[PDB]
């Protein structure tokens, strides 16, 4: 005897605005001048989650994801699945996953939990569109809309790496890890293959009521694109946000460059190009602009990626150990030890 | 202009014997009394690799894997793909992956390398059968059969976790990581769902010219199966190997038990059951028998799995930090710092 409630009756967490389709990251009808593939990517629920409370001993989910191609460098869980965390001892802790099948999946996420009150956070798919989601509990349990677990809006814009390639499951995307560690809302606006600093995307970002912008968008654009686009991108943000801190992060050093000398040189050039445009911005006296240089983000053993580019969870763990102190200093956000 | 050589002309690394089909782990025609699903799993190339040398600036692979179902908690790369390492500065280092498609895949693994001599090690799929593999180099380069990179035969028997669920790519399975770190040949005889200490499987293991046996086979069997089977399993090994060290490892504490109290209790019982059978073996005065108790193998934050059971690369990293000092003490094998 399971009673299901639509996620629309609970609390959506991690979305920059309340606009557009419920499970989309951005209202792509409103922001229709963005590139078509960018708009498609913003239909993926990366970094979104549902907050609820229940005394049920079991939590099930019924969810629908279209039969889109499964990326070979991602688990199906990460792309199309769900990740459930439950608060215990003041910390969000792993409870279970929703292992996706086909278009409609119905799974037990966790059972045999007992019937104490539990605060829950269910992360949504990273690399696919969520068409529907219902949360199931025992018929004699209650399920109620949860509280917002995080504070503020820290907007993170960037590449496939940011979106979550190749975290093993949805809650392991790096902004989700940063949010749980700090209690601040790191919003995932990563765009696989497509974080190339288009002015129309800057225009959308500038409309967000952000407390900070983190621009981790160096992996995708060419050096020429970085040279041509960075200043206009940052100036578009500053038009609407004269003071909001902007943090620019260099690209990680792709492991593809370990032996591929062409890839190595391209990464070097990307990082030089952004360093040069930061100097241009500094000469324009852009206020509250910060630049995080690459500093062994994936460690030193070359093991931190699935494919040379996209971190695995070990690579992300290493990256977070560098990102956290840098972000903490700039934004005055404490991360839990 | 690419010239291809079959892997059969190069050196196969990581196989316990030279018997049976080339890319199979075990000769399942010879060991036909093992369970059918065990035999099927031994057709998966987990822990096998090809050693070769080349001065090519490019390495390609053409490989065939049947259209078997992709496991949702594994990347396609891990299940059906390839992982290329190249020796540099006395260490095996990540060079590139073979991203699988359909049944036959032809991909560049790494290019733009330059034309110095390179010693290479290509890891084979973890969770699928490899039907054919050819390695491609520039037509004016040479490719030659490589040297054996490792010493001895350290046989590791166990579960899906051992076989490699959920390492991001083939070279990240834990025995492969142990081998690169030590220079010793940790042979992967993991069996997804099926490391249950059947006597017919012990009979096969006992025929291997092993330097040590590591039995990491507690996750799959029930407590009753552990109670009923452990002594006969170890005694079967000892019949043919009176002195070869045998190391029994407790199961990791599955993260499914973080909130699922039934799962929690089952793991507790599995670990109690094996501890009890170790005492039985000690009372039987079985020589050179070692027991590694669980010691926070996945860390303390509950983040180390893809699905509650199967480690991600972060979980494996943490496990190896415990396994290495324990194995080093017992087998007198040094792991590189």
């Amino acid at each position: 005897n399971i009673t299901y409630v639509p996620a629309q009756e609970l609390l959506l967490v991690g979305k920059a605005t309340t606009e557009g389709e419920y499970f989309h990251r951005v209202d792509t009808a409103k922001y229709r001048t963005m590139p078509p593939t960018v708009k498609k990517l913003f239909t993926n629920s990366a970094g979104l989650a549902i907050s609820f409370t229940t005394n049920s001993p079991v939590i099930k989910a019924k969810w629908m994801v279209p039969d889109n191609y499964q990326l070979p460098n991602l688990t199906r869980v990460a792309q199309k699945g769900l990740d459930l965390y439950i608060k215990r001892d003041g910390k969000w802790q792993f409870a279970g996953v929703g292992i996706p099948g086909g278009v409609t999946t119905e799974k037990v996420l966790v059972d045999n939990m007992g019937t104490e009150e539990k605060e829950c956070l269910l992360y949504l798919p990273l690399y696919d569109e969520l068409k529907s989601l219902e949360i199931g509990v025992s018929s004699d349990a209650h399920i109620r809309k949860g509280e917002n677990p995080f504070k503020e809006k820290i907007v993170v814009y960037g590449s496939s790496i940011l979106q979550g390639a190749s975290a093993s499951r949805p809650g392991m995307a790096y902004p989700a890890r940063l949010s749980r560690s700090s209690g601040y809302n790191f919003i995932n606006l990563g765009l696989s293959g497509n974080g190339k600093m288009e002015k129309e995307v800057a225009e959308m970002l500038a409309d967000i009521d952000a407390d900070a912008f983190i621009l981790d968008c160096i992996p995708n654009p060419s050096p020429k694109e970085i040279t041509d686009r960075t200043v206009d991108f940052v100036m578009t943000l500053r038009q609407k946000h004269p003071d909001t801190p902007i943090i620019v992060i260099q690209t990680l050093i792709r492991e593809t460059g370990n032996f591929n000398q062409k890839a190595r040189e391209n990464v070097k050039r990307q990082n030089e190009a952004i360093a040069e445009q930061v100097e241009v911005l500094r000469k324009k006296n852009v206020k509250n602009l910060y630049f995080i240089k690459e500093d062994q983000f994936l460690g030193t053993d070359h093991e931190g990626t699935v494919d040379g580019t996209h971190p695995n969870d070990l690579g992300f763990d290493r990256m977070l150990k560098k990102y956290k102190p840098a972000i903490s200093k700039i934004l005055k956000i404490k991360f839990k030890a």
